[PDB]
């Protein structure tokens, strides 16, 4: 739990000073994360630098943060952490490196996801949110394209960045009379990035967003971009604007859009090869 890492199984004592530090990367929001190379293999890692004089809140989350993922050793479709070093100063969490979040990947897509990709994103996400619900009793609170995270071999990963739980509030969340809110979330993140457009990009304040969630129709997909059947049901269900008819992960895991990608060989490590090398 501190003063190693474990990678591919291979278990290694490790110090801060055997790391590398290649720079600062953007993956979450707030706090630091550095990309590092462990001199000892040449394993490049990202490593989350929690400051003991750092803000007690900020501190709070991440330790709660980290308090799940290190529970979640057996789910495929979380992030991992390979270790831990503790200084009289400064907590180092080894995770994981992954390449991109789907919000960057479509920056730098300028346009739509293919739906085979997402149909692979889709499966892995409501594996882990369900994973969480049911192992640990965590409702993940913030589902959205920044949280979901892609790498060069195919994989794909839901975020440890708020994972101990505006735009993609549920109604019954926005205005309550679940874990099906976090499905109308995903909803909305697959609407966006099937589209490559945030269904309320024209609006320009929260408390607007919320009034469109409430007054408008749930934005679907549209009819006339050759997405399957399946994957226009799936929206469908997950945008239920009524939160009790809404399906839970159980029912969701059922659905025929996901079968199709369980099944379905996709080479997503190719498409995001070709992604991240044709972009910026």
């Amino acid at each position: 739990q501190t003063g190693y890492l474990t990678i591919g199984g291979q278990r290694y004592q490790a110090e801060i000073n055997d790391l590398e530090n290649l720079g600062e990367m953007g993956s979450g929001t707030c706090g630091q994360v550095w990309k590092m190379r462990f001199r000892k293999t040449g394993h490049v890692i990202a490593v989350k630098q929690m400051r003991r004089s750092g803000n007690k809140e900020e501190n709070k989350r991440i330790l709660m943060d980290l308090d799940v993922v290190l529970k979640s050793h057996d789910c495929p479709y979380i992030v991992q952490c390979f270790g831990t070093f503790i200084t009289n100063t400064d907590v180092f969490i080894a995770m994981e490196l992954m390449g991109t979040c789907a919000e960057k990947l479509k920056k730098r897509m300028q346009g739509p996801i293919p739906e085979r990709i997402l149909g692979k994103m889709t499966v892995a996400i409501v594996k882990a949110l369900y994973y969480l619900k049911e192992k640990h009793g965590v409702i993940h609170r913030d589902v959205k394209p920044s949280n979901i995270l892609l790498d060069e071999r195919g994989q794909i990963k839901l975020c440890d960045f708020g994972i101990s739980g505006a735009a993609y509030m549920a109604p019954e969340r926005i205005d309550p009379p679940d874990i099906r809110a976090d499905v109308w979330s995903l909803g909305i993140s697959l609407v966006e990035l099937a589209t490559g457009q945030f269904p309320y990009k024209n609006c320009k304040t929260d408390f607007e967003v919320l009034t469109k969630v409430l007054q408008e129709e749930p934005p679907l997909l549209p009819g006339h971009m050759g997405f399957s059947g399946d994957f226009q049901s799936f929206v469908k269900d997950c945008l239920t604007k009524d939160h009790r008819k809404r399906p839970k992960y159980n029912k969701l895991l059922e659905h025929s859009f996901i079968k199709r990608y369980e099944t379905l060989e996709v080479d997503v490590a190719s498409w995001f090869k070709d992604v991240m090398a044709k972009t910026e």
